[PDB]
């Protein structure tokens, strides 16, 4: 299956690492929002974007003894203005493919004069 998480034209301005705030094109908080795709499946996240380089963040906030995970990943690869992020890649960054503690998923730009525009985000299942 292919699951559209967003389609349209979402623009994010972010011209440098100036502030402590870091704006996103797309965010999910699994503990708080019903999920549009199944993290347990072998998935890839595909993002059609332009204007800035792009990063996917899987994060777990710090809770007692467990540290904050900020699994920021560059695309597994980019093709044709589409970034592809894989579960295996995400898992390697996150430390595991156990997402039972996952607090945050964010798609974010790196600094850009023009800002980043996302047109489509798709989760597809791979096997």
């Amino acid at each position: 299956g292919d699951i559209v998480l967003f389609s349209g034209s979402k623009h994010v301005e972010f011209t440098d690492w100036g502030g402590t705030d870091w704006p996103s094109a797309y965010e999910l908080q699994p503990p708080y929002q019903t999920m549009p795709f199944d993290l347990n499946k072998n998935f890839e996240i595909k993002v059609d974007y332009s204007g800035a380089d792009i990063v996917l963040i899987f994060a777990r906030w710090e809770h007692g003894s467990k540290p904050q995970i900020w699994a920021q990943i560059s695309p597994y690869y980019v093709v044709d203005g589409t970034a592809v992020f894989t579960k295996e890649q995400i898992a390697k960054a996150y430390g595991s493919d156990d997402f039972s503690d996952l607090d945050y998923i964010g798609v974010k730009p790196l600094p850009s004069a023009d800002g980043m525009t996302v047109t489509k985000i798709v989760a597809s299942y791979t096997s």
